[PDB]
């Protein structure tokens, strides 16, 4: 495993689309008995980094391989993806032939879902204009009026109520997402167990 | 990857501490005849992703390996890293650099920002700190700093409004200010017509970013 070891350091590897939105909440509401080392990763890197010992815990989404036996998990929260765009009416329409699309990477948990829904809807012709795994990068480019992006509710909650971003669909084009915290089912240090035990108690407040 | 291709796609790999602040102004000012594919990387991945067909351009800082042939470069902008922290509700810093083992919010050891900060901290033996939060995402250290968790060295372009608002307070404006310089790197060989257009077009914006 990793030779890097302290008694209080919590080594976390979080998905690109999840780090900025979730980790500030955890670090703030956790008992200050920990030291944090955060590494932004893709979803497909999480399995090896847990088995190799690179990370004590993983903050990503629904992973088919991580839900199973050698790993334990907590569902941190579930959210919904809403296709939004900038300016009190949408700057773009979904029925517009080949609209500018702001999407996540193909190898992200979240780009795969949007790519599946778009292919499932033949009535939506689009032109991919910007691709990034950072939810904030896609958010800022969307607020600049560059196109349409599927974004999570928590990351654009203030902009939807503000009017800077406008939701385009609430029924058939809403994609569900579930965020999870993963770990090896084996016993860890006493502080890592304290981190895991506390993390469960903060879940209802997440 | 090397096989993925469209007519207008421009594959970009930007450093973790630079991708979010640099990409929006580039997309907004570049003539929108381009398709963007951006992925955040660590500084040490730039050479291999350029030699292979993984990235057309790299958005990083001063890296000596990338400042020689077979690479061409272009200067984008320079900035400064200020040690900042949240306020204590009275317009004064919640922490001070003189605190024995003050909470430090630092970049990762593998980042170019982390090495510059660690060197600055090593040069000043009068500062005792305790590493509390580590991440090479500038805006993650930024919000953790705004929540009042410790002191972080952050670039001026990412905390400009927070300095004005007072949510963040600069702790040193002299010896602890670290100069940084962003670059855009590329292979010296001839690229596609669309890629060469991107390179020249970005060159015309290197003083307006
Ligand atoms: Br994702
Ligand atoms: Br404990
Ligand atoms: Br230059
Ligand atoms: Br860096």
């Amino acid at each position: 495993g990793a030779m890097d070891y302290t008694l209080r350091k919590i080594k976390i590897a979080a998905a690109h689309s999840l780090s900025l939105g979730l980790l500030p909440t955890i670090v703030k509401q956790m008992p200050t008995q920990f030291t944090y080392a955060v590494e932004a990763i893709d979803v497909d890197q999480a399995v090896d980094m847990l088995r190799e010992g690179q990370s004590d815990f993983i903050f990503s989404y629904h992973d088919e391989n991580l839900q199973q036996a050698p790993f334990d998990n907590i569902r941190l929260f579930e959210s919904r993806l809403f296709p939004v765009c900038a300016n009190g009416e949408p700057r773009y329409t979904l029925e517009q032939p080949h609209f500018p699309l702001l999407n996540y990477s193909q190898n992200s948990y979240m780009g795969r879902l949007i790519n599946r829904t778009l292919t499932r809807h033949a009535e939506l012709s689009f032109s991919t204009f910007f691709v990034s795994s950072m939810s904030e990068l896609l958010k800022q480019v969307a607020m600049d009026g560059c196109g349409i992006a599927w974004l999570p509710e928590y990351a654009i909650r203030q902009e939807i109520t503000d009017g800077r971003l406008i939701v385009l669909d609430a029924d058939e084009l809403v994609i569900p997402i579930q965020a999870y915290a993963y770990r090896m089912n084996t016993r860890m240090s006493q502080v890592a167990e304290t981190f895991w035990r506390d993390l469960r108690g903060l879940q209802a407040a997440l």
